[PDB]
């Protein structure tokens, strides 16, 4: 699946990341989810041919998922600024500067990581059901929600289940199922993702009030209102703790807000690039 | 001011009531906000060659305001359901259907009202810092940023209060101040402005969670992040209680989103009513 996008790969500091892009013009890089099977191809294949209109987009694989390097949980820990510095090197490889960004959820973290960090790099970010204050008391206190996701058993329901959970209103086709659980069964990438989520699990996908009010360039905050895992309240707090944050909910819309509404999240978040 | 518009009027059960209108197409009525010398033509001036591209788009003033009829307060009760039930004489005066329709504050109480009681009118529902969800303990609770326009002293000086108030990063001109100031002062609409907020501040201009949840056409809610006289968290309250709520926060915006960010404003109601 997905081969209508030429898979590329180029090194990041030692790690070996696959990547795809389409169009011309301004740069623009999509971060994708953090659930198990997730990478950029399938997190965003409704969304790059209408970006590449405008354009040049760019969908890569964070370190741990997809085609990128999983380098051994046994000697790589897989923690936020790692997933963060990653993303760093990617820009710096592809000699990008002054990108848009969005993120989606942990990729949503990572993207918000490397404004945090490197915001020279950065114009204009777009966080989309980002997990940015997500403590982890918040995470036990939505266990119940998290854990399709979280404990994710590795079995075909289990994926349906992952999917069930980051929709409202959508059934996704067998081939988008299959392929999710698919690519979450090479061994490489079960224990990349056991590391990163047990991770996550402890240490939150979390920065600070004063951290997010911190970020120095436009910040658009997208969330859909029936979100499980990234609760609207919580989208709602991000928009009121960065000053220079647009705001936009979308109603009968689960976390997967680019797949559910593809040219509506299109549509704003190039509006908000000055695409429109 | 405001002579780039032909002044119209019509009768609505016995309220003589002043509107203006431009462009063709579907029809779009706007209900301007509730503080002293406000009408239409001053609220949406900015606004209306941008709508009049692609809609038929029509200002009027409410019941107390403006020049429509300001019945004697000594006979007259200045409550909300006679704004509501003046919006929808309006609206059948003109032989109206299916139109989109966007509230201001007290002209937002008074489009949800219209919304709520003769919903078959009206197409799709637009509230801007609309003042739907605040009880009589939030006028006391937020009395101190209500001041300017509850107790308004009919000042130049207490005008100049009342725009500040509605604004973060906008200076109004002399010609907009002065213009609702000679306009607070014909007796007829300062008896009625002082019957109308009397009502409110003891009524409150408020619907129940339930009455919310209950309007059954699309919903765009809209605020100004700054906005002191409809505050955020409350316009936040509204995007949850409504189901079908789109929303949408503007960052560095008071309450008159339409006038600091016309294009912006503009933009999004448009889009919302299909006509981008
Ligand atoms: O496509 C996906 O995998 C996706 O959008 C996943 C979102 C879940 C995610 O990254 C997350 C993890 C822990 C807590 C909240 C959110
Ligand atoms: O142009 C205006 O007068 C305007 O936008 C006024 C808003 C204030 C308003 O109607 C209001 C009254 C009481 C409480 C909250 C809001």
């Amino acid at each position: 699946m997905f081969e209508q996008f030429e898979s590329k790969f180029i090194d990041c500091d030692g790690i070996r990341t696959h990547y795809i892009e389409m169009g011309e013009g301004d740069p623009l890089v999509l971060v994708h989810g953090g659930g198990a099977g997730a990478d950029g191809r399938s997190n965003f294949a409704d969304n790059f041919p209408i970006f590449a209109r405008h354009m040049r987009v760019i969908a890569y694989d964070m370190v741990g998922f997809g085609q990128t390097d999983a380098p051994d949980p046994a000697g790589f820990a897989y923690t936020q600024a790692a997933r963060t510095d990653h993303l760093i090197s990617f820009i710096k490889a592809l000699g990008l500067s002054k990108i848009c960004l969005i993120g989606n959820a942990m990729g949503g973290t990572t993207a918000c990581g490397a404004a945090l960090k490197a915001p020279e790099l950065i114009d204009r970010l777009v966080l989309m059901g980002a997990a940015v204050n997500i403590s982890p008391d918040d995470m036990v206190a939505n266990r119940d929600d998290l854990a399709a996701v979280m404990s994710y058993d590795g079995s075909e329901e289990g994926m349906r289940k992952i999917i069930a959970a980051l929709t409202h209103s959508y059934q996704p086709t067998d081939d988008i199922v299959h392929y999710r659980h698919e690519a979450s069964l090479r061994p490489t990438t079960t224990a990349a993702y056991k590391a990163t989520m047990g991770w996550a699990k402890q240490n939150g996908l979390y920065y600070s009030p004063e951290q997010l009010a911190s970020l120095t360039m436009p910040v658009l905050v997208l969330g859909g209102k029936n979100d499980v895992m990234v609760p609207v309240r919580k989208v709602i707090d991000q928009i009121l703790a960065i000053p220079q944050a647009i705001g936009h909910v979308f109603p009968n819309c689960g976390h997967w807000v680019m797949i559910e509404y593809p040219e509506e999240f299109c549509t704003q978040t190039l509006h908000f690039f000055g695409k429109l």
